[PDB]
Parts: structure tokens; sequence; C-alpha cells
């Protein structure tokens, strides 16, 4: 069937939309070519619609069915708990889109009488009505990028706040435990960046002669069929569930997940969806399961040997045993055809790789540097272009989420995050006297509130002390950063070192946590290094909930 149908009504913005980076005194010291930075708007919605709208082709076979049964068997061991309205409410972000029924996030989080009562009515309605397609709102997403040698906005589809809290009640525990019980070490969201690298390296070393590749599905959400979503529910149904949760899941599947009506910001009927909605609780879990299912089966059809998958939603990387150059290239092409038949056609044609550092997955790749002792150390990095453009934008405007803080946390060991992000943002926080202020950021889609002054601890626990002493990065990494700085108009190393040494001094003089930030975060800037010993607060961190599952589009907040 058609992934989408359109009435003709436009996808409209609910307020004015900014497209250009404002000429700001502070963002200009980070990035000069401000005209290269842009944010998508609804004005490009039509271009996106045309790309995601098409009829799907799907042919299932024995390999698919065999893998599905293997996955259901493992799912059979799980027992999902069912959240109370109180717990579900507490999982709602403060800035979550308000309900059209007289209440918003604040009320939801505060358990206000009107919020709670309506949520109860929406839940009871899910137990009673098993058919009526639930209404969803479709919007053009606003994201920042750097012009390339422009991307049309993505389309987000999400139900009302009331429905979202109900999704949590019935499926939060399921989407938080089942992916792991089903896919095991292959479920990528259970890993911290350091652990992801460890998994990729150990998997790479376990092969006699390794071969790996990333597989890019052309617009994955629209390739997801009604059949895929029902198969996905069949997996959830293997869980031991409370009757109400079992019915809720059944109803949510038929009324929301498999598709439904689309309404724009103006309240106009835009069309109908028969594919994956990006803004519902099961999107991350659902896509991971579906991508893994189709991929594991594709590998068997393609005769690839010793396949090890690493899946994060629609993002896939496969590492297997090489059977020779010619054969690998043929088996890969066979894989792509199997995937195409399963309704997961490629966007960028896949290419076999024999060098781990050259494999990009989750927009990232493994690279090597060295610690003070001189020992090689692997870490996760990525092209800094987007992180920097976004860091520029978040510097000129106020944003609910601070991607820069998230990029610092996940990419602490990288040369670009240390030299540029840390220096730029710490110097700004000092000048404004806001180092104490906690800011929000996302990790695997979940929203978190983090105190800048705790970064040293966080970084030590997640990456180890080596993150503060790495040097001698690979020629490959060095070149990518260099050319990026030239393109975006970012000041050279020498300038950042000067700013860094200045920020460092002002931080040390303050003592306390600030001095710790100065000692660890900026040890790369001074010649007279300081002894970097284990930070006390580091060994007392509860960073477990940080890497359990994916929640992008899930409207999830962890307090
Ligand atoms: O250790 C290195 O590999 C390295 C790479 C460079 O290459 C670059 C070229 C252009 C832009 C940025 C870096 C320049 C200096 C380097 N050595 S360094 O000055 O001790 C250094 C600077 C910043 C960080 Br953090 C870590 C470092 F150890
Ligand atoms: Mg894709």
């Amino acid at each position: 069937s058609m992934s989408y149908t359109w009435t003709g009504a436009l996808i409209t913005p609910c307020a004015a939309e900014e497209s250009k980076l404002p000429i700001n005194p502070l963002s200009n010291s980070l990035l000069r070519h401000h005209n290269m930075v842009y944010a998508t708007t609804s004005r490009s919605a039509s271009l996106r619609q045309k790309k995601v709208t098409f009829d799907r082709l799907q042919v299932l076979d024995d390999h698919y069915r065999d893998v599905l049964k293997e996955m259901k068997a493992k799912a059979s061991t799980v027992k999902a708990k069912l959240l109370s309205i109180e717990e579900a409410c507490k999982l709602t972000p403060p800035h979550s889109a308000k309900s059209k029924f007289g209440y918003g996030a604040k009320d939801v989080r505060n358990l206000s009488s009107r919020a709670v009562n309506h949520i109860r009515s929406v839940w009871e309605d899910l137990l009673e009505d098993t058919e009526t397609p639930i209404d969803t709102t479709i919007m053009a997403k606003s994201e920042v990028f750097c012009v390339q040698p422009r991307k049309p906005a993505r389309l987000i589809v999400f139900p009302d706040l009331g429905v979202r809290v109900c999704e949590k009640m019935a499926l939060y525990d399921v989407v938080s435990t089942l992916p792991q019980a089903v896919m095991g070490s292959s479920y990528g969201f259970q890993y911290s960046p350091k652990q992801r690298v460890e998994f990729l390296v150990n998997t790479w070393k376990s092969k006699k002669c390794p071969m790996g590749f990333s597989y890019d599905t052309r617009c994955f959400d629209s390739t997801v069929t009604e059949s895929d979503i029902r198969v996905e529910e069949s997996i959830y149904q293997c869980c031991d569930l409370a009757p109400e949760a079992r019915q809720a899941i059944r109803s949510l599947t038929e009324r929301l997940y498999i598709g439904g009506p689309l309404t724009n910001s103006k309240g106009q009927n835009c069309g109908y969806r028969r594919c994956r909605a990006s803004g519902v609780l099961t999107t991350s879990c659902g896509n991971t399961l579906t991508c893994y299912l189709k991929a594991t089966a594709a590998c068997r059809a393609a005769k690839l040997q010793d396949c090890t998958m690493l899946v994060n939603g629609d993002d896939l990387v496969v590492i297997c045993e090489s059977a020779g150059t010619q054969e690998d290239a043929a088996a890969l092409r066979a894989f792509t055809e199997a995937m195409t038949r399963y309704s997961a056609p490629p966007g960028d044609p896949p290419q076999p790789e024999y060098d781990l550092e050259l494999i990009t997955s989750c927009s990232s790749n493994v690279s090597v540097a060295h610690d003070a002792s001189g020992k090689r150390v692997y870490y996760l990095t990525r092209d800094p272009t987007t992180p920097l453009a976004r860091a520029a934008w978040e510097t000129a405007r106020h944003t609910p989420i601070n991607s820069w803080l998230g990029n610092i946390i996940m990419y602490a060991p990288t040369l670009w995050a240390r030299m540029i992000l840390m220096t730029h943002f710490f110097s700004i926080l000092l000048a404004q006297e806001q180092l104490e202020k906690a800011l929000d950021c996302q990790i695997y889609g979940a929203c978190y509130s983090i105190e800048p002054l705790d970064l040293p601890q966080i970084i030590e626990r997640l990456h180890g002390l080596s993150a503060f002493t790495l040097h001698s990065y690979s020629p490959g990494e060095i070149n990518r950063v260099a050319s990026c700085l030239r393109k975006l108009g970012v000041p050279p190393l020498r300038t950042w070192r000067h700013r860094a040494r200045s920020v460092r001094a002002k931080l040390l003089s303050q003592g306390g946590r600030a001095a710790t930030c100065g000692r660890y975060l900026f040890n790369w800037a001074v010649r007279t290094k300081l002894k970097l010993t284990p930070i006390p607060a580091a060994s007392q961190l509860d960073l477990s909930g940080w890497f359990v599952a994916g929640y992008s589009g899930g409207d999830i907040y962890h307090s």
C-alpha cells in the first residue's frame, strides 16, 4: 500500500520558523561562515513528502519466518510490568507538546486533576475501542545542518499528550527490556560510546579476516509496512502482560502504530499514514527489531558467513567473515536484494570495508589516539560539521535541548569536542556566570538534566581518564577535522589553545568543581601538565539508566 496519501492541505508551522543563523557576537567567534548554517522549515515539506510517499513492495520468505520465530522465542522469556499513571506522568518532559484537551506537560508532571482524569479516559477508551484510528499531528521538523557541495525537513507524526502518557503506561517497560532480551549484544542502545567501540573492536578482532559494512535504508520509517508493525506486536505479545496492557498494546497497534489520519497545525486533514510514525513510543524499539529481523534474515539469504549485527533503530552495521574480495561484493549485493524484497531498499548503495575506521554507523566511526603513557586507545568520533553548526545555532538562540552538551558527553575523547566545544561553551558560561545552572540534553533520545560542572566526573566514568590526555590522533581523523574547520570558518588550533589556557586559568582561580573542570578538561592546552588522578565523585555515579534503550521520538524524560 501507499506509505502516505495526501488531501492537498499543506503541512503548516505552528509559529514563525527561523532558517538562518543570526549574526551573533558569540557565535561568530566559533564559526565565521554563518551563511552556511541553516535550519529546516515547513517550506521544504513538499520536497520531503514526495520522497517518503510511495507504494511498498514486500515478499517474505522462510529465512524471514525462521528468524521471526527465533526472536519470538527469546521474547517469550520477558515479563513487562505496566506503569501507573504517576510513573508514566513522571516520564514526560517539561517541554512536551501540550494536550488539545486543556492541559500541558507541567500539569501532567504535577498530576493535576484535569490531566490525570483525561489520561484515565484515554486509557479506558483504549481498552474499549479496538478500531478507531487515533488522530496524529504532522509537522515539519526544525533541524540544523551545514550546506553541502540543502536537506528538506523531516516529517514528525505524533499523537496527543494524553495518548503519549498511555503509551508509556502500556509499553515503557516493554520497549526498555525486550530489545535486549531479543537481540542481545546486537542491541546497540545498551552501550555507552566506549562500550560501543569495545563491541565493534572485539567483534572485528574475532574474525579470521574481517569485512564489514553499514547499510543505509532509504527513508526507513516509510518502508515499514502494516505487516511489519503487526509482526512487531506479535513479538511484544509474547511477553507476560497484564490484561489491560495486552489490550492497550492490541488497540494501540491497530489505532495508532499501523497508521492513521494526519492533521496539520491548523487542524486540517492532511492525509493518511500507513507506515511508521516517528513520534510514538515504539518507534525506536520497533525500528530496531524490524531492521534486525530483516537484516539477520537477509544475511542468511545472501550466504554471508559469521554475521554480527549492531542495530540502533534504523541504523545498521554488519561485521562478518570475509570470503574474498569478489565474493564479498557479490554476497553484499545479494544481501541488498534480500533486504529490498523485505521492503528495506537501500539509499546509499552499501560497500564492503576492510578497515574498521572507515565504517560509519550512527553517523560515527571508531578511531585511534594515544594516552600519556603512549598506549593506543580506541574511541568513538564522527565528522564534526553538524555538531559544530548546531553548536553555533545553540549559541545564537535559546533551545530546549543543548546538542552541544550531549556532543561533549558522548564525544569527550575527540579532538574537536575538547579543543572547540569545551573551550567555547565553558568560556561563555564563565562570562555569563552560569556554570552552576543545569541544562537539558538528549542521550539516545531520552532527555536529561545535566550540570556542566559535573562533566569531569561524567567523562571519567564513561570514557576513562585517558579522555583527558589523548594525543596523536590518526592522520585520517586529523584531516577530517582540519578540512571541516576550513569549510565552516572555524578558528585554527592556535586560537583555541589560547582561549583554552585563558578559560583554564579563570576556572582554576574559582576552586571547587570549576577548578576540577579546569584541571581535567583543559590539560591538553598547557605544556606543564598536572597529575590527573581519579575524581572521587566519579566512582559515585549512577550512569546506568543512561544506556539501556533508545527513545528518539518517544517523548521520554529521565529525572
Ligand atoms: O595530538 C595531536 O594529534 C595533534 C593534532 C593536531 O592536528 C590538528 C590540526 C588541525 C586542527 C586541530 C588539530 C595538532 C596538534 C596535536 N598535538 S597537541 O597540540 O598536543 C593537542 C592539541 C589539542 C588536543 Br584536544 C590534544 C593534543 F594532544
Ligand atoms: Mg536511512
